[PDB]
């Protein structure tokens, strides 16, 4: 139970400025698309808003 996509929590809430970062609120949780990264983690609302998100605000959910 781990096929490459998974979710992630945000750890505090990151409001951002561009459509290129994905607005995050706290105790929120995310669709995570490219984890193999090095650069910037994207992630995906229920709502479809995409955008990057800092890995270091928040921490893997992986479902059991």
């Amino acid at each position: 139970g781990s096929p490459e996509e998974t979710l992630v929590i945000a750890l505090y809430d990151y409001q951002t400025n561009d459509p290129q970062e994905l607005a995050l609120r706290c105790d929120e949780e995310y669709y995570l698309l490219d984890s193999s990264e090095i650069h910037w983690w994207r992630v995906q609302d229920k709502n479809g808003h995409e955008g990057y998100a800092p890995s270091s605000y928040l921490v893997e959910k992986s479902p059991n």
